[PDB]
Formats: structure tokens, C-alpha cells, sequence
DNA sequence: CCCGAAGTCCG
DNA sequence: CGGACTCTCGGG
């Protein structure tokens, strides 16, 4: 059966907008785990653009099949623009697509995949159906996947003040032993975002719990301006 | 326009 | 280890 139409009208039409000198560099930056087309991200919004304009989004019956298929294809702009069109079915999916998202999650894995689906939308379905969070976030954290721990992380990124933070803190502390910069690094992150709600908070775990120097320094990078720092 | 969110290079 | 810095991207 061949590739669905719109991936092949795609494929063909970012291969004819490649950039061989730019691909280089851009390879290099995700540890040369991927080959690259070349495309930044203005150029290839505007060719999935003129795709969908020429061949119309297809069918929502079609909307896992087309992610595969980009996901399947060699150089990561075409995982990009999958996610891309996967914001274009947003209003369809929930919370039966969890595992569908974590099998994107655990392919093709690297940070600019990863943190474009969880904190948006496994973060939403969470927020939606927090029953749910513990039929996936023990089994995250206590995979050998450092991607899914890292979702178990940053999958409450944005919550603000809908933040769980006897859930954020415990994840933490599940994961504060690892020597994996991809999850000291989230660690921090989400402690500096959550901050920005509740600096109090933050400030007390990260002076009372034992975290990686990494982490704590990511987590107080602005807010150690509001209470100093002793000497 | 601005600001805040991997990578290199150096001590 | 962490400081100083780069470029790209999303959002205000
Ligand atoms: C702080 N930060 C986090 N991810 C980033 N990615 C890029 N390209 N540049 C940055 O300055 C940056």
C-alpha cells in the first residue's frame, strides 16, 4: 500500500526546498541523531502550508496514519511538521490517545520531539483526566526510556496554579538520584516554571530536598533574586 | 520590537 | 562544576 498522498505531496515538496549547507549545522545541533532536509521552522510551516491549501487537511480517519508516516521518514523536519499537523487535530484527540502519544514519545526520541508533545498534549489530557495520571506516570518513571521519565516531569509544565504539587515533588523525587542531564535538566526546568506561580514553594523544596547541582541551579536561576544568597 | 525557553567554549 | 555566550523558536 503506498505512502498516504498528502505525505508523499509533502516529501516531495520539502525535498525541493532542501538546504544541504544549512542541513550541516542543523544536524549537528541534535548530536547527529538525524539526518536533516535543511528547512528552518518559517520556511516549513509556509510548504506544509502550501500543501494543505493544494490537497486540503486529510480526513481525521487518516490523522494517526499520516504521524506514522512522517514519523517513519529519515530527516526530522518531517517529524516537526507531524506535530505540526498533529495540532491541526487537536479538538479530536483524548484521552485514548495516550498510548499513541507515548509511542511517539519513545521513537524518534530527542528533546525537540519529546518536549513538543508532553507539556501540550499530554499535559492537557492529564489536565482533563488527572484519574488517568496514575495509569501511566508510575510506570514512566520506573522505565528504562529516560524520554518517559522525563514526560512524568514535564507533563505538568504549564499548569500554573492547577499545579499538583504533592504529584510534581514526588515525581522529583523519584527522579533526583539520576545522572541523566536530560532529566536533571527537566527537573529544573519545571521547578523554574512553577516558580513563576509559587517561588515559595520552590524555594523551600529546593533548599530541603536533595537534587543535582544542575537541577537546583536551573530551579533558582531567577527566583534566588527574591531571597538572596547567603554567604 | 522585546524576553525567556538546547548548544559551544573556557577556567 | 558553572559562567558567558550563541542561535532558533514561541509568545507578549
Ligand atoms: C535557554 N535556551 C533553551 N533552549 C534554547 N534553545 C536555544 N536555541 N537557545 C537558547 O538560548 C535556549
Amino acid at each position: 500500500v503506498p505512502m498516504h498522498p498528502f505525505v508523499k505531496a509533502l516529501q516531495e515538496h520539502f525535498t525541493a526546498h532542501q538546504n544541504p549547507e544549512k542541513a550541516e549545522p542543523m544536524a549537528r545541533y541534535m548530536k547527529n541523531h538525524f539526518l536533516f532536509l535543511g528547512i528552518q521552522t518559517p520556511e516549513r510551516r509556509q510548504l506544509l502550508k502550501d500543501i494543505i491549501q493544494i490537497h486540503t487537511l486529510p480526513d481525521q480517519k487518516d490523522f494517526q496514519i499520516i504521524i506514522r508516516e512522517l514519523w517513519d521518514l529519515p530527516e526530522r523536519e518531517f517529524q516537526a511538521a507531524a506535530l505540526d499537523i498533529m495540532q491541526k487535530y487537536k479538538k479530536h484527540i483524548n484521552e485514548t490517545h495516550i498510548p499513541f502519544l507515548e509511542e511517539l514519545i519513545v521513537t524518534k526520541s530527542w528533546w525537540d520531539s519529546v518536549d513538543s508533545i508532553v507539556p501540550t498534549f499530554l499535559g492537557d489530557i492529564f489536565l482533563k483526566h488527572p484519574e488517568l495520571i496514575s495509569a501511566y506516570i508510575p510506570k514512566w518513571i520506573a522505565s528504562d526510556n529516560i524520554w518517559l521519565q522525563r514526560a512524568a516531569i514535564l507533563f505538568q509544565l504549564k499548569y500554573k496554579q492547577k499545579m499538583d504539587e504533592e504529584l510534581l515533588f514526588w515525581i522529583i523525587g523519584q527522579l533526583h538520584s539520576s545522572k541523566e542531564f536530560f532529566i536533571q535538566k527537566a527537573i529544573g526546568w519545571v521547578l523554574r516554571e512553577y516558580a513563576k506561580t509559587n517561588p515559595d514553594v520552590v524555594w523551600e523544596y529546593v533548599q530541603n530536598n536533595e537534587l543535582a547541582p544542575l537541577s537546583k541551579r536551573e530551579a533558582i536561576k531567577h527566583i534566588k533574586q527574591n531571597y538572596g544568597i547567603n554567604n
